[PDB]
């Protein structure tokens, strides 16, 4: 449908905030709930603390054989069992964005094995990647993960592996918003 | 800095329309002038026939050696002598966008030599690429070229070569707006 998603932190919404972890750089204000809208929001209610937005876009790095591997195991969003979610806004450094395409692909997969590592956690973890640097937002990406509680430990292990990678040496802001489906 | 540009076809603007060539698919209404703004415009003005918008973004295909060659030879915009320009909005097919990154890169450069051929013409041609598929626009890209009249025949030769390329088999809408500086 609409390629735009808005995440409004405040007092209403479909998701309850469990905790907010300020991984790197300035964090996000603590709020009660997150309201997720499949569209752009002009202004947020007075009782909202922040608004995040991003759009779904085309593939930027993954190659055909990687997409085939993902498609064989990828789970759908909105599984009945997937009552936990994590929203992770990420900003990468200017030095990352000034690099050419071969340099960034080399770091993303040849050195960091982003997709190969991520594949190990499917189909337990469902995901949605949104882009927002081109919208002028404070973050460059909004990443969304959801899973049943049984996979919480596996997801924490994934996070540890990702943040140890060469790719994460270019991450300059990151926040984790942990959520429970209402 | 603002990464957004709007092109408004209508009665006023910095560029006078010389001709519009509706190359492929639905065309653009003939107008007297094109007004170019470095920002977003909420609505299409009353006296305007169309409003196109796009954003400047990061590199998607060019590799380091290609980028070095491009950045070293491309002219600046708004040269005294560059009184001719061409605005070429382009839309690619759904089949293009569903391909993986290696598939699209291979078509763009390996099979079509987009950058290698373009570099032959770039010394006299200033260029700006803007993206707009992610904005929900009716085109996917807005391409902008400007040059002195002495290079008109060379630019037409470049267009002849690119429209014969494998990449152009995926172009499904294309309009040429030829302009003269006011
Ligand atoms: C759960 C398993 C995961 C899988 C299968 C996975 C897969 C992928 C793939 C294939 C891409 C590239 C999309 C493209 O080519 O445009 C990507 C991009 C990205 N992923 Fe993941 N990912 C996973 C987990 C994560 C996690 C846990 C994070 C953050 C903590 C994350 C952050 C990102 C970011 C920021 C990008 C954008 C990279 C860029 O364009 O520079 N991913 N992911
Ligand atoms: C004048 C010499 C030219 C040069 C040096 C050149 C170079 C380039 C480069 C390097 C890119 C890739 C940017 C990136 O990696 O993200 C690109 C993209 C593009 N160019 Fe050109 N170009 C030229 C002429 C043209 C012309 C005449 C047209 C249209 C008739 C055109 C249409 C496009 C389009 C539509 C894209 C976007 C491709 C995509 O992302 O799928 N270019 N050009
Ligand atoms: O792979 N980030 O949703
Ligand atoms: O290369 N199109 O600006």
């Amino acid at each position: 449908p609409n390629n735009r998603y808005s995440f409004i932190g405040g007092r209403t919404g479909q998701w309850q905030v469990v905790k907010i972890r300020n991984v790197l750089g300035p964090g996000l204000q603590l709020v009660e709930k997150v309201n997720i809208l499949n569209g752009a929001v002009a202004e947020i209610p007075l009782d909202s603390a922040w608004r995040l937005q991003g759009f779904a876009s085309n593939i930027r790095y993954a190659i055909r054989t990687e997409l085939e591997a993902l498609q064989a195991v990828v789970p759908m969003l909105n599984r009945a069992e997937a009552i936990l979610a994590v929203l992770i806004p990420i900003k990468k450094s200017a030095q990352w964005w000034e690099m050419a395409q071969d340099e960034r692909r080399d770091i993303f997969e040849r050195e960091s094995h982003h997709t190969a590592v991520g594949l190990e956690y499917l189909p337990g973890v469902a995901r949605r990647l949104l882009h927002c640097r081109d919208l002028g937002e404070e973050f460059d990406f909004l990443t969304w993960f959801e899973f049943a509680p049984e996979h919480s430990s596996a997801f924490n292990e994934l996070l540890l592996r990702m943040r140890a990678s060469k790719e994460w040496e270019y991450v300059e802001r990151e926040v984790e918003v942990w959520l429970k489906r209402l």
